[PDB]
């Protein structure tokens, strides 16, 4: 790995976290009180990919796990997924344009787009207790910001 990864977890900007109701699914809810221990954690990773002046490429990969979200086409419609990769060769310098997020920072929030699908970033569905997935609305209606937090182990 000679590359260097960052522990954090992630928040919308309504005050949600995600949670791992599933194996290859996510959930992005209100989380307070001692309930909060049911919070996930990813790990960023600076990788290689278009370095603009504020997309900065990286790689979100859960901690304990070695599943790593990937922007795939589910009949031409692109979409969030989780996908197991090597838990010995991952994470790395380079990674797929499927495991690569642009990393964009606007009005103080975060944007993940899917360096493959350009204009396609990760967004919630406002509702209560819904899955996390791809949707092509910037703003709107769509959750697309988002907010990181460092953390410690």
């Amino acid at each position: 790995a000679p590359v260097r990864s960052l522990n954090c977890t992630l928040r919308d900007s309504q005050q949600k976290s995600l949670v791992m109701s599933g194996p290859y699914e996510l959930k992005a809810l209100h989380l307070q009180g001692q309930d909060m221990e049911q919070q996930v954690v990813f790990s960023m990773s600076f990788v290689q990919g278009e370095e603009s002046n504020d997309k900065i490429p990286v790689a979100l990969g859960l901690k304990e796990k070695n599943l790593y979200l990937s922007c795939v086409l589910k009949d031409d419609k692109p979409t969030l997924q989780l996908e197991s990769v090597d838990p010995k060769n991952y994470p790395k310098k380079k990674m797929e344009k499927r495991f690569v997020f642009n990393k964009i920072e606007i009005n103080n929030k975060l944007e993940f787009e899917s360096a493959q699908f350009p204009n396609w970033y990760i967004s919630t569905s406002q509702a209560e207790n819904m899955p996390v997935f791809l949707g092509g609305t910037k703003g709107g209606q769509d959750i697309t910001d988002f907010t990181m937090q460092f953390v410690s182990s």
